[PDB]
């Protein structure tokens, strides 16, 4: 270790939490939104492998549900797709293009995220929807709200689209707040949707309403979902069961059941025979 270059050690550490566009990198040429992870290894802090040889394909417009126990790497897969971090080997591609080789601005422009909980800013409801694409006009925000199903609700607000919401203003209902996150995604008109499902739930009516809107927004869009809801897993095109960074099994819900493996155990456990 007398021949180690300390500056190079710091450069390597820096590369662990920094993501740079390549010199001369172009825009992603997004076409249908096919997603591929090919043999992906990834570590957050250089101690230990958070994803181990992770390979899968999401064909354009199909849904992929990631399930498995705590700490498996599910959300990690979404963060890597948004290139929050660089991976350590393997490749992530969208429509065949390595995402580490394009401008990260162009990458993210094609990807809409619905996180677990919706962050509301102390600003008008319109600006809160506009957050999904800040360049967007009031006509676009309003159209997004309408497709999110909260336009009529907003029109009834004490100052309509100008009404201050968040902490300092009018309190949105649970359903409304979740439709704002939807409206943002709608406004983005992204080709890929990453959903990370909340572990809290509203009432049955609200959950069914919210799931119905989400499926409208995700239709014809390649979707990856960190799933908590049984209904979301059952309806997916493909399910990865992930344990400790490895995909231990995969298929559609019915094929995982009839496999009688880990997924089938989980399903039997939830049923409670
Ligand atoms: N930024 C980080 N730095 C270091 N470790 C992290 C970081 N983010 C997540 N981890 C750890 O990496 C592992 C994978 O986390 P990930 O968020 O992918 O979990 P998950 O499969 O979505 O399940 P969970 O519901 O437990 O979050 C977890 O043990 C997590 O605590």
């Amino acid at each position: 270790h007398m021949f180690i270059d300390m500056e190079n050690m710091f450069d390597l550490l820096k590369e662990e939490t920094e993501v740079k566009d390549l010199p001369g990198a172009g825009p992603l040429r997004f076409q249908k939104g096919r997603i591929e992870f090919e043999n992906v290894h990834f570590s957050y802090a250089d101690g230990r492998e958070t994803l181990q040889d992770v390979s899968f394909t999401v064909m354009p417009g199909q849904t992929l549900a990631l399930v498995g126990p705590s700490g498996a790497g599910k959300s990690t897969i979404l963060r890597l797709l948004f290139r929050f971090y660089d991976i350590s080997s393997g490749c992530i591609r969208i429509d065949g293009q390595d995402i580490s080789q394009v401008t990260q601005a162009s990458l993210r422009s094609h990807i809409g995220v619905v996180p677990q909980d919706t962050v509301l800013f102390n600003d008008t409801i319109a600006d809160n929807i506009r957050y999904g694409r800040v360049t967007a006009g009031n006509d676009e925000v309003e159209a997004a709200a309408q497709a999110a199903g909260i336009h009529d609700a907003i029109m009834a607000f004490p100052e309509g689209y100008r009404t201050q919401v968040g902490e300092r203003g009018l309190k949105l209902s649970g359903g409304e707040k979740q439709r704002v996150a939807i409206a943002r995604t709608i406004l983005k008109a992204p080709g890929i949707i990453l959903l990370d499902e909340a572990t809290s739930a509203l009432d049955t009516s609200n959950e069914r309403a919210i799931q119905a809107s989400l499926a409208k927004v995700c239709a014809n869009r390649t979707t990856i979902v960190v799933a908590h809801r049984l209904s979301t897993v059952v309806n997916a095109d493909q399910i990865l069961v992930i344990k400790d960074g490895c995909i231990v099994e995969r298929g559609r819900h019915e094929a995982l059941l009839s496999r009688g493996g880990v997924y089938a155990d989980m399903w039997q456990l939830q049923q409670g025979q």
